């Protein structure tokens, strides 16, 4: 969904509100090859510490799903950088699925990932999202076999996701490994979400055969410490990891 060698902001929605959200959108967009927007959900049990408390931070803030939508329609007006929605199935579940990816679709979304889809849901959400216009995007954890790769890789549109809860500060060997081995078996291609810091780690994976860097935690850890005037941290620490 993104150009090789690709940076892929990932910030929360509504953290610390919808308006600063944009603001770090299109301040970091100029070195994005694609957006991660993540949707803060009461229980974000598969997130790291950081990516959690900005859920918690969101939504004390009183952050309402469909201010998603706000924060990507405004955004279309000036890019057209894939965007890729993250939430839980939860509030899609109850939401109505296919009543939110035609809505998120006509807001600009690109493709969507949900955490935690039910293998059960799967298939049928799936397809949904290929009739309402959406690319799927899966993860996989160093836990994911060989063979659940394979499958991942089948019902991927979008791209697959490789993440890495281990934090770190050196990217783990179980992190690398999954890199390899996902890259032995996906067609489509491959972001990953292990938690870079450093640009030491931006240039390693993406030798690694990574084709494209998911930075989250990084920015996501700057926005809890500087609120709303956290847009010019945020550029330099995206310029460090670039080695710009």
């Amino acid at each position: 969904m993104f150009k090789d060698g690709s940076l892929i902001p990932y910030l929360t929605a509504g953290d610390p509100d919808k308006q600063s959200t944009l603001n770090f959108l299109l301040a970091l967009d100029e070195y994005a090859g694609a957006i991660e927007l993540g949707i803060p959900f009461s229980d974000p049990i598969a997130d790291g510490k950081t990516i959690q408390e900005s859920h918690y931070r969101a939504l004390k803030n009183g952050f309402k799903l469909r201010e998603a939508f706000w924060i990507v329609k405004e955004f279309r007006r000036h890019s057209s950088t894939p965007i890729v929605l993250m939430t839980y199935y939860n509030p899609i579940y109850r939401a109505g699925v296919r009543n939110f990816l035609a809505e998120a679709k006509a807001s600009g979304v690109d493709g969507i990932l949900v955490v935690d889809l039910p293998v059960f849901h799967a298939k049928e959400f799936t397809e949904i999202a290929r009739e309402e216009g959406i690319k799927t995007v899966f993860l996989a954890a160093p836990n994911t076999p060989a063979e659940r790769l394979k499958v991942i890789d089948d019902m991927t549109t979008g791209f697959v996701y490789l993440v890495s809860l281990y934090g770190t500060e050196e990217i783990p060997k179980t992190a690398y490994d999954l890199l390899r081995r996902a890259k032995r078996i996906c067609r489509n291609k491959v972001a990953v979400g292990f938690g870079v810091s450093k640009r030491e780690h931006v240039v390693s994976l993406l030798k690694e055969g990574a084709n494209g860097v998911v930075v989250g935690s990084a920015l996501v850890k700057i926005i809890g410490e500087k609120g709303r005037e956290a847009t010019e941290f945020l550029k330099k620490k995206v310029e460090e990891l670039l080695g710009i």
